[PDB]
């Protein structure tokens, strides 16, 4: 009778209990297998050593099916230990998210999990509804992808939506490469998780970033030591605020897009006139790659100079943004009104898994 | 983009444009057809000479398709005058309405005339939600048929409706059958027409059954006058409460139905203890054999005789109560976030007729 939410990423499942504030279970979005049987998520990360790990969503997509489906029984029976066949379930998807993809999805969860009811929203709505707005545009960026999502009333704008494959996981490959001009090697798997978690821990976003690589080259105020697993200590400095600059500068790593700030302006700007107002005041920031220190205040700067000069500005960075996709769908499953907009399995008998598109608002 | 309400009934079909306090085009519900090319409304009616009338709906039921089609048509293109492709259209239903029946009108809407977008809703929804509330129980006595409903924040609750096959109609054939107690005949359903508007102008629900009857015969001053359409004069006393006194008590007609005191009762009984409170106190009239002057002051006595001594019992009665469905889908229609819950061409094309059933409220 509680509804569980489940929010799937390319590199995190952050599922749980409707009415909570936080996911009881997050852990990695990984199927393994023995490489020449299956495992998942934390399980699959403890034997590493002789599996081969498989991602199966790719910038926010689900592209191995019997995999997603290990990984959705190991979060039912698992994590959250429950019968799904007594628990309506909210899904979440990507923006943009293929029509095929979505029934697929719903099929699953009728014939092979059995659940009583479904739902599948869109992430980036999810999280404009946890920071109390029903229209605002959303930047999620997270492991696989960055989507900027422009939203009125409720509604996702699916033709001013930008999709920029560059996120999360490319700033660590990043990392990894630049670190190696200090003279480190990082190349496996493993150093790789390592990068990622100095990533997480020592980089910041430079509210200008000229000066701040004038400054990194005159004292050194700005390096920071790190204790890596085997005892050996390293030493970042400049690193810690090239990394991210990546998302303002796509060209640091060879790709021709437009930075994070030039898709949101342009995505404003494919909306109506009338409204985008009330975007430039609502700019919300969501996902894991959002909590660099320091880009809030740098989207700011950034978008105050592109767009006309007298428009009112505003960036929301909840404290919560790495899980708001999945307390909005803690929030929405548990609203009354609600409750009429499950997906029931008699409507999916009578209608089919094309049922799943009328969304209800 | 205006949308289209049409509110299909027994007796008359109401339609018009959402945003309008009333229908444009109220008219018979019938189709006629030549003794031995087809008429409908207003049209079959003035050559009714000639032609064989059928009812197309019969207690609030559609069970001519062919000819509903040409109602529909005749409503589109010839009361209203629009084209249907052009227009969303929102239909209503009787409570309890066969699925069967729901898709085939979702599939004629479609295929046939092409709307790009339907609803369905039931009838006694939209009257509650024309008196301003979502929580109710509705008594919606029209032409063919009348219906308690119990509604619980928008949501009518299937098991508690009660359904009565009594109403105007009959009520009209039963002062037919008295007033050939003080002499008259009528028997031909061109006479009939002329004892329903003796019905609609002359009776009245008496606050107490039996005082009314010894007062009637005491003196004269409950007769009125009525003139026939040949200059003949009729008088009418004791029939003018007796004829709808019928739905207080069917047995007058050999029914051994419960009266509408009683299904409002026992539907209000059906209904979980916790929101009995809220029905009793939001008893709403709808439909045209409720507009009897006195019929609310006696359902307000009658309620109380039967509910629990300290139940708050309120009987609403608006005077539009004659429209308030239509008026209900004009409401309803307007709203911002109706719009996205009406089913889209798209939505039928890819799940079929069976799209309907999730109304998404
Ligand atoms: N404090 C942090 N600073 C910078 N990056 C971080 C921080 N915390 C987490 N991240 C990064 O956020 C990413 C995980 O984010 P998230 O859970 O939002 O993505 P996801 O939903 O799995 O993937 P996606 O939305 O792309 O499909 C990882 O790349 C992780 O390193
Ligand atoms: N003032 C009135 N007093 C008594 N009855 C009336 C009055 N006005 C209209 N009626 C009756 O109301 C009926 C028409 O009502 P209405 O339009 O609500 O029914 P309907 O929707 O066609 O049919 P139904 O809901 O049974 O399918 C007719 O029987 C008509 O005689
Ligand atoms: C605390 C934590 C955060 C996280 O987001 O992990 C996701 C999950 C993960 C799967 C692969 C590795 C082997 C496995 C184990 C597990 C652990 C927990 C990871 O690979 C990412 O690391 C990629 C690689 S490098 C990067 O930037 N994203 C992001
Ligand atoms: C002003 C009006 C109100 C009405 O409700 O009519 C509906 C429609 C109607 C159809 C049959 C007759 C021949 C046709 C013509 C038309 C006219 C308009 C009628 O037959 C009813 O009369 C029945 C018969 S007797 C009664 O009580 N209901 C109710
Ligand atoms: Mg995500
Ligand atoms: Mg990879
Ligand atoms: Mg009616
Ligand atoms: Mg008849």
């Amino acid at each position: 009778t509680t509804a569980l939410v489940c929010d799937n990423g390319s590199g995190l499942v952050k599922a749980g209990f409707a009415g909570d504030d936080a996911p009881r279970a997050v852990f990695p979005s990984i199927v393994g297998r023995p490489r020449h049987d299956s495992y998942v998520g934390d399980e699959a990360q403890s034997k590493r050593g002789i599996l081969t790990l498989k991602y199966p969503i790719e910038h926010g997509i689900i592209t191995n099916w019997d995999d997603m489906e290990k990984i959705w029984h190991h979060t039912f029976y698992n994590e959250l230990r429950v019968a799904p066949e007594e628990h309506p379930t909210l899904l979440t998807e990507a923006p943009l998210n293929p029509k095929a993809n979505r029934e697929k999805m719903t099929q699953i969860m009728f014939e092979t999990f059995n659940v009583p009811a479904m739902y599948v929203a869109i992430q980036a709505v999810l999280s404009l509804y946890a920071s109390g707005r029903t229209t605002g545009i959303v930047l999620d960026s997270g492991d696989g992808v960055t989507h900027n999502v422009p939203i009125y009333e409720g509604y996702a704008l699916p033709h001013a939506i930008m999709r920029l494959d560059l996120a999360g996981r490319d700033l660590t490959d990043y990392l990894m490469k630049i670190l190696t001009e200090r003279g480190y090697s990082f190349v496996t798997t493993a150093e790789r998780e390592i990068v990622r978690d100095i990533k997480e821990k020592l980089c910041y976003v430079a509210l200008d970033f000229e000066n701040e690589m004038a400054t990194a080259a005159s004292s050194s105020s700005l390096e920071k030591s790190y204790e890596l697993p085997d005892g050996q200590v390293i030493t970042i400095g400049n690193e810690r605020f090239r990394c991210p600059e990546t998302l303002f500068q796509p060209s640091f790593i060879g790709m021709e897009s437009a930075g994070i700030h030039e898709t949101t302006y342009n995505s404003i700007m494919k909306c109506d006139i009338d409204i985008r107002k009330d975007l430039y005041a609502n700019n919300v920031m969501s996902g894991g790659t959002t909590m660099y220190p320091g880009i809030a205040d740098r989207m700011q700067k950034e978008i105050t100079a592109l767009a006309p000069s007298t428009m009112k500005i505003k960036i929301i960075a909840p404290p919560e943004r790495k899980y708001s996709v999945w307390i909005g769908g803690s929030i929405l499953a548990s609203l009354s009104t609600f409750q009429q907009m499950w997906i029931t399995k008699q409507e999916y008998d009578e209608a089919g898994p094309s049922i799943v598109h009328r969304k209800c608002f």
